[PDB]
């Protein structure tokens, strides 16, 4: 199941909404891409039931010009139920529209065999590992780069809000990096190693990114765009600490739930100004109504002078 979800609001309060399921809608065949034109490199990431692989795609955006892509597909085992979820995700992406700060869909392969979802290739990998690799080479990474990253992510989330979407797993690990230090919001859970990664906690059918979740998500299972603001705040702490695990040194257990519930907030990270930290704290307002909006955040980050 995709952590990126389209929703429809049915009331003024947080819990009044439902998730849009594209299972019954029809797939627009204009996205179909010839399978024989995918020369696969090798794996970029692997989940329990699916993986994203390197691939060279010829003709997908300019004839005579072959480019590199990332192809989300199902694992060698592939019973019918798993494929419909990949189809539903595909359909949703076809209807989202493209944006610079989103890992965009480029095409798909669904007819003559196994399902391939073709996305942009991001040659610098995920933002988390990117920042951690620049811990030595920092002043090469600068403060403005951090501010630009923050801005681009907020822009991407603004686009998702405009498209009535929510991202139930927003974190620096789900942000990718390309040319021009451009970052794109992504979502892989079907192709994410979800539990050798200790940031996800298994609870029934759910795999919860606990340290990134708003209280209403943690305690009531409510996911709104304001939940994303909370998660964005956490992601901000990741950026301006150069990739430190949130609530460093604090284990995910029953005590953690009590901490968040009682209003625990992280301290100012080293590479952040007092202004940026004030913004973080507003994202971590317990009452979802008091958190800033992504249009607010996106505008304010004209701080890059
Ligand atoms: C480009 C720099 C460059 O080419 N490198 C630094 C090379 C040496 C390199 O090894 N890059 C890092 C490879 C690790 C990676 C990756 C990666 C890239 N793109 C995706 N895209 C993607 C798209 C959609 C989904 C979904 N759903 C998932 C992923 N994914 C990954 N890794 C997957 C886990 C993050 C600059 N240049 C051209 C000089």
């Amino acid at each position: 199941e995709s952590q990126l979800q389209m929703v429809q609001v049915t009331g003024s309060s947080d819990n009044e909404y439902f998730y849009v399921d594209f299972r019954e809608y029809e797939y627009d065949l204009k996205w179909e891409f010839p399978r024989e034109n995918l020369e696969f490199g090798k794996v970029l990431g692997s989940g329990a039931f699916g993986k994203v692989m390197n691939a060279t795609a010829y003709g997908i955006s300019k004839t005579g010009v072959s480019i590199q892509v990332a192809v989300k597909m199902l694992k060698e085992k592939a019973d019918s139920s798993e494929r419909e979820a990949l189809m539903s995700e595909l359909k949703m992406m076809t209807q989202l529209g493209s944006h610079e700060n989103i890992v965009n869909l480029l095409g798909a392969c669904t007819l003559s065999g196994p399902i391939y979802l073709i996305f942009e290739y991001c040659c610098y990998g995920d933002l988390l590992n990117y920042l951690r690799s620049k811990r030595e080479k920092f002043s090469v990474l600068t403060f403005e780069d951090l501010l630009c990253f923050a801005y681009q992510v907020a822009k991407g989330m603004e686009f998702l809000e405009f498209k009535s979407c929510v991202h139930r797993d927003l974190a620096a690990r789900n942000v990718l990096v390309t040319h021009g230090k451009v970052v794109k919001i992504c979502d892989f859970g079907l192709a994410r190693d979800i539990m050798s990664d200790s940031n996800y906690v298994v609870r029934g059918n759910a795999r919860l990114p606990v340290k990134w979740m708003a209280p209403e998500s943690l305690f009531e299972g409510i996911y709104t765009i304001k939940s994303d603001v909370w998660s964005y705040g956490i992601l901000l702490w990741e950026i301006f600490s150069l990739g430190v695990n949130p609530y460093p040194g604090i284990p995910v257990d029953a005590n953690f739930y009590k901490l968040i519930q009682n209003g625990f907030k992280m301290d100012q990270p080293f590479y952040a100004t007092e202004e940026i930290y004030i913004i973080m704290q507003s994202c971590w307002a317990f009452d979802s109504r008091k958190r800033p909006s992504f249009p607010n955040l996106t505008s304010f980050l004209g701080c890059q002078l």
